[PDB]
């Protein structure tokens, strides 16, 4: 019990294509990762690829055919944090403008990758450290869409796992949900709402005012409310990058 507190995590969609995501991963992404006030778990959506020099570890995950890697990323042989784990899904093969990852300063126990929950919607992918999880996702850009059943998801997911110790989880999801938080959480069934909380800023995360990117944390057999708040990670600076959303940052109040 009590745990998402011990970690700085973050959600941030970069809107990153795979030809060209080199500098928002090797400056913006490495950024956020590393220095005084690293976050341990970034999660990613429009994730383009991932950076050059990281490598696939070869470790074998299991998967409903939803393309995912492990990969490391080597960022120095002095500073602290000298290596990373990226957990990687290619959603398109092809174009590539909706990828997911996960950059975590730990390898994960356990990684998750579970279905699409709507026709033409993304994957969740989650990793386990210890006695928690975190899953990156990406709903749908359209009215009415997919975040709760997203939500929904991740619930059933742990509740109806067959180890006690694993329905018992703490899970966060973060990412971009596409809908104002107040939207999501009115349109979640009841046993879900008194098992999660969201935690969301009180500012815009995108340049249009809407709060689209947040973070959603429960418990599938025994909820009890976290002190986490979620800020905007540089909002007290006018940033120059090549994405119309901002990373949110979750820790402890």
């Amino acid at each position: 019990g009590t745990d998402l507190t011990d970690f700085r995590v973050a959600t941030w969609n970069l809107q990153g294509a795979s030809a060209t995501t080199e500098s928002k991963w090797n400056i913006n992404v490495r950024q956020l990762i590393s220095g005084e006030n690293a976050v341990d778990i970034l999660a990613v959506q429009e994730a383009g690829s991932p950076p050059s020099t990281a490598v696939d570890t070869g470790r074998v995950i299991p998967s409903p055919g939803i393309p995912v890697r492990e990969l490391i990323w080597n960022l120095s042989t002095n500073s602290r944090p000298q290596q990373v784990y990226i957990y990687f899904s290619a959603v398109d093969a092809l174009g590539g403008r909706v990828n997911l990852a996960l950059v975590s300063n730990r390898r994960a126990d356990e990684v998750f990758v579970l279905s699409p929950v709507r026709q033409g919607g993304r994957p969740l992918l989650g990793i386990r450290i210890g006695n928690d999880a975190f899953f990156t996702a990406h709903a749908i850009a359209m009215r009415n869409n997919d975040a709760p059943a997203l939500v929904e998801e991740v619930y059933n997911f742990f509740r109806d796992s067959r180890d006690p110790v694993h329905q018992a989880l703490n899970w966060m999801i973060l990412g971009d949900f596409n809908r104002e938080p107040a939207d999501l959480e009115m349109n979640l069934t009841v046993p879900v709402r008194r098992a999660s909380e969201i935690i969301s800023p009180a500012a815009a995360t995108q340049t249009s005012q809407r709060t689209l990117d947040y973070a959603v944390a429960g418990n599938s057999v025994a909820f009890r409310p976290s002190p986490l708040q979620a800020g905007i990670v540089y909002g007290a600076r006018r940033t120059q990058i090549s994405s119309d959303h901002f990373p949110v940052g979750v820790s402890r109040r």
